[PDB]
């Protein structure tokens, strides 16, 4: 019955990695059926860009008219913390209305990434997970990624941050992998993208020659 | 008079580096004293940009001026291979001349980077030198950059890229070490931007006592 | 000034350990086709040289007329510093255009060879690079060369001289050979030749066993 705007924030995946070009949406909903058509306005820092992108109306089961603007920005843009304003205009809302966003502001805070070794109770199953934890980060955006062998790996988990007492924000990062594959010695490696890290990457490393010491002396039990 | 007009292509670090965004520059040089005006215009795949920046005229001792105009690339729409083309427009010259400039055609391919540890003899120094080599990067542009527990050190040199015998290319790069942070066993990385990089970055580590590790006993006592 | 002067140094390795006489060229290009003849004239310390030599003209594919000129000089001649100058005159030419080539007034500098050896990873793949590094050499003139038994591999490969802080220059060279013949212990070694280095010439050899002597594989058993 009343409109409302919910105005998507840029990924951080795509807004911190160069491979991706991060994209703002601006959705509206609650459309009134006898105005299908909804003017946009767009606004960087009070200037209007013409590299606006529109989609075609969408109709849902509910019946409930949705239009979704997705807009290109560049990567350092975001970063920069530009004010980006989606303002609405239709015949039937009395007056336009506009919604503004901006990244989060705040003491930034370098974040600490450990490696955890598996669990001697795991080798009795088939699949061992893995665990990097990254913890210290104020801001909320973060990417985590797993990589071996220098591939990517397909089949892990990164768990929402969680806020700690001081402020700051911490979170696990599992991969599962076969047991063979931790017997042969294969590196795996947890890669951490956030704005506060230098040169916004960190890369760690862990396989079976961690937990043996640097001293080969295990031998075979008796 | 022999003018001259120079396209310096964007510096590879600053395309794959994320904290400045690639700078494109058409200077021209030459220009006679009684025709101050140069006009300049610049074409994104054939349309007008806003974003042409305009600077004074410099005066020089060898009675040539020298005027810089610099747009900014996105870093994703570089690797596209996305025509750039600058026009310049002078009085003096007989005809405006225009150069286009666009990405290389090739097959890229995944660089292999290795750490050398420092020999045992220069141990007797008063350094040591840390080796970065990096090989079978087949396009020219590379970035090579080293850091120590999260602070960038500023005392690498990186010899200019060679052809190799399969038309590959191998870089060095050298890094001087005080002996008494290298005894304590710092923590070392080497950090790699390619275009044909996974994230085009990796990161190698290099520390103290980190190859031939120590084998003493192979037999248990039972 | 029509015509130009292009100036070809003598070799720095060919200076180096006798294979042949090194040769300068004072080539002249961009030679006007209306007048092909030119006047070549020495300057060595004010006396002419006796070898002067000469070598017929050739047209390339462009309008660009190059004339080509060839010597024979003593390799301890090179060493002492002497002034060299060709001088090239022309009708095209208003005045003649002075090109003086003489060796590099600067203090030598010993340099310091080490070589590394190649990273476990590298004994994944079925090649093995050997890397050796020569630094602190003033003059940018030297030679690296990697020594074998009987000829040597042309698989090796210099990268050019680089400035460093203190105003010396270092360099690597790096040769792949197959990685069955680095557990043979095979003897391996680069030749590093520089003007100020004694007797012109040094050798460094590396080894796998070389790389660290300490005692290994201690097996106690109790019964």
């Amino acid at each position: 019955g009343g409109p409302s705007v919910f105005l998507f924030p840029p990924k951080p995946k795509d807004t911190l990695m160069i491979s991706r070009t991060p994209e703002v949406t601006c959705v509206v909903v609650d459309v009134s059926h006898e105005d299908p058509e909804v003017k946009f306005n767009w606004y960087v820092d009070g200037v209007e860009v013409h590299n606006a992108k529109t989609k075609p109306r969408e109709e849902q089961y509910n019946s409930t008219y949705r239009v979704v603007s997705v807009l290109t920005v560049c990567h350092q843009d975001w970063l920069n913390g530009k004010e980006y304003k989606c303002k609405v205009s239709n015949k039937a809302l009395p007056a336009p209305i506009e919604k503004t966003i901006s990244k989060a502001k705040g003491q930034p805070r370098e974040p600490q990434v450990y490696t955890l070794p598996p669990s001697r109770e795991e080798m009795t199953k088939n699949q061992v997970s893995l665990t990097c934890l990254v913890k210290g980060f104020y801001p909320s955006d973060i990417a985590v990624e797993w990589e071996s062998n220098g591939q990517p790996e397909n089949n892990y988990k990164t768990t929402p941050p969680v806020l700690d007492s001081d402020g700051s924000f911490f979170l696990y990062s599992k991969l599962t992998v076969d047991k063979s594959r931790w017997q042969q010695g294969n590196v795996f490696s947890c890669s951490v993208m956030h704005e506060a890290l230098h040169n916004h990457y960190t890369q760690k490393s862990l396989d079976k020659s961690t937990g043996k010491p640097t001293l080969y002396n295990v031998s075979l039990i008796m």
